[PDB]
């Protein structure tokens, strides 16, 4: 549709200024991560490589991983994406058998400190880096996540068993607990996303689905910019969630021809639409963590984004209008 194309175009016009602050990044990360392999801690560290500008301006956002060494985990209460962990030289955190967050964390931004989720935020001129430590676990993954990552029907069974023997990331998050992390799996399915392994290699099996979350991320910014904090609580993870499933609920390319741009749009704002009602929004690889449960996000702000987003579609996106 004519409206969203011109958006698309719009956002293309960015691309150079996103493009030249992701190497001035780049050069302050390469220049961490150097100094960070000097300490003992994090001797191993490395550049997991993940999130918005690695999947398709002056927010960034960076993880470092650390393989550690044969991990244990113990579920926080029933969260699902909560863990302690300990083990079966980072020993200098252990809170006897569990390791520190907290204690890992101050060393870890001690460092950057002296250098110059999130765990360190910060800044060359009008750049902002948040910097996120992620523990390595190439271990089988927990089994809350056994239910998840319902691809099989549309990147197929195969696909699922190769990306479920891949490691798994836990993040510092009732203190001194970490959570669960996939955004290497997620940067890989929507990189490699269709049901054809050609799908967007050549100009007969050109998909829509890249052009949908880009376009449901903008929309997103664009509602919670107009408000000076109804809608604080949400996110761009949100809405690439909501797109994950419509994924799965739309397996076929021939489902997403960009031809029918709108229609493959509309599909994901009404799915979005949705969750907002029904208030459940599951994490695509921990389906009972409910990322829209009361305890996360109040009712009325649920409320408030289902009025406006249903205001949107009905009247043809005028947040979308020249
Ligand atoms: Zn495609």
């Amino acid at each position: 549709a004519s409206k969203l194309r011109a958006v698309l175009e719009k956002l293309k016009l960015s691309r150079d200024d996103i493009s030249t602050a992701a190497g001035m990044v780049k050069g302050v990360v390469d220049h961490l991560l150097l100094r960070l392999k000097c300490d003992s801690a994090f001797r191993g560290v490395g550049l997991l490589n993940t999130g918005s500008y690695y999947e398709h301006p002056n927010e960034f956002d960076v993880m470092f991983k650390l393989e550690v060494p044969r991990i244990q985990l113990e579920e926080y209460s029933n969260t699902r994406a909560y863990y302690f962990v300990k083990f079966k030289p980072l020993s200098q955190f252990l809170e006897g058998e569990i390791l520190s967050a907290s204690k890992m964390l101050s060393k870890f931004r001690k460092i950057i400190k002296e250098e110059i989720p999130a765990v360190t935020l910060l800044i060359s001129e009008k750049i902002s880096v948040d910097i996120t430590l992620a523990l390595e676990s190439k271990s089988s993954w927990p089994a809350s996540t056994q239910e998840g990552l319902r691809i099989q029907n549309w990147l197929s069974a195969k696909v699922r068993k190769q990306l479920r023997l891949k490691p798994f990331y836990l993040v510092p998050k009732q203190e001194e607990t970490w959570r669960l992390s996939f955004s290497h799996i997620e940067k890989e399915i929507l990189n490699n996303h269709g049901k054809s392994k050609t799908c967007c290699e050549n100009k007969e099996e050109k998909c829509c689905r890249k052009d949908c979350l880009k376009l449901m991320k903008y929309l997103l910014e664009q509602l919670k910019e107009r408000f000076k904090k109804h809608l604080d609580k949400f996110s761009s993870y949100h809405v690439k969630t909501a797109f994950f499933h419509v994924c799965t609920q739309n397996p076929q390319d021939s489902q997403w021809d960009r031809k029918d741009l709108g229609l493959c749009f509309d599909n994901c704002v009404t799915y979005f639409l949705q969750c907002l009602r029904t208030e459940k929004l599951e994490n695509y690889f921990i389906p009972e963590f409910n990322l829209f449960s009361s305890n996360l996000i109040d009712k009325r702000s649920k409320e408030f984004l289902t009025k406006q987003i249903e205001y949107e579609r009905n009247n043809e996106f005028p947040v979308f209008d020249e």
